[PDB]
């Protein structure tokens, strides 16, 4: 029931206009989103992880320098589509939470895209399978991800 | 001639007993080794890289938080074989130089093993192919590496 309740919570962030009070493009901002989605569901909601984690043969940033990584990641520029995806890709590698990084950082991405390009990702039309592939490859090369997301943008941001 | 001269330079470090002045298990120590091996061969000899690099579908620690990562990596403990390989594995992910990380960090590893376990890796008997595989997998899981290196130790350290 967690996946369900976290979705309802995401549904509520926008419907309530609380999304508009989230800090855009910062670590603190990502933590806000995560806290709001998973508050009361995961007891680590909003908290940077202590432990190391890996998935599908990738290891995310070592917990021991995760906080330091995040300090630099949030400072990355958001001027162009390419720069925003670059930032998104790094924040993914950072993977600051034990769980729920995906939903939360996607929202995080959309807010950056909205602020700087007046656009958001039309996730309806994005294949979950292809997205996951693109992300898996992203650290070595973000071509697949850019190609996937660029023609799935929409300026219909509300 | 890089790879052969750098080899000659590695011979010297030991034959001259200069190896014994290298700081053991620290970032500075690794820089010393690199500087000794590649001094006058690479103009970045001994220097932490500013640029990002990747190999065989792995991307090494982002240049932007590489210095911070190193500060934490050098502090890792060296009491047991498992802990030493753990440290070695992290320093590999860090991959602080544009080139020459392999030769230099292996020497770095041997010094740590020597100090703490009174043993070194008998690289003669270590398959290059298998080592490279083990390393490639090491961030996700260091089993292959430990298995490879444990029964290739020698207490005949000089
Ligand atoms: N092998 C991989 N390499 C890099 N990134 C990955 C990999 N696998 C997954 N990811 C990213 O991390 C996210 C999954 O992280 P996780 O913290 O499990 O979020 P989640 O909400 O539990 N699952 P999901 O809703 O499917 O994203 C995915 O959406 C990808 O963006
Ligand atoms: N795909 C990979 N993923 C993780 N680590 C790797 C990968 N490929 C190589 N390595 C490690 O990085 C080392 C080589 O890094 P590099 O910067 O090329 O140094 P090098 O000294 O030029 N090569 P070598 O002399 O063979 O060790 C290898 O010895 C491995 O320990």
């Amino acid at each position: 029931s967690i996946d369900e309740q976290s979705l309802h919570n995401a549904r509520r962030l926008f419907e309530s206009g609380d999304i508009d009070r989230i800090e855009v493009g910062t670590t603190a901002g990502l933590q806000q989103i995560h806290r709001y989605l998973f508050g009361g569901l995961y007891d680590f909601a909003g908290q940077i992880r202590e432990d190391n984690i890996s998935k599908g043969g990738f290891r995310f940033a070592n917990a021991m320098y995760l906080k330091e990584a995040l300090v630099k990641i949030e400072q990355m520029p958001e001027r162009t589509f390419e720069e925003i995806i670059a930032k998104y890709v790094e924040m993914n590698i950072a993977h600051p939470f034990l769980e729920g990084n995906g939903r939360s950082t996607r929202i995080w991405l959309d807010l950056v895209l909205k602020k700087n390009l007046k656009k958001v990702v039309n996730w309806q039309n994005v294949s979950k399978t292809l997205y996951l592939q693109a992300m898996e490859r992203s650290p070595v090369n973000d071509l697949e991800l850019r190609f996937l997301l660029k023609d799935n943008l929409t300026d219909d941001v509300d």
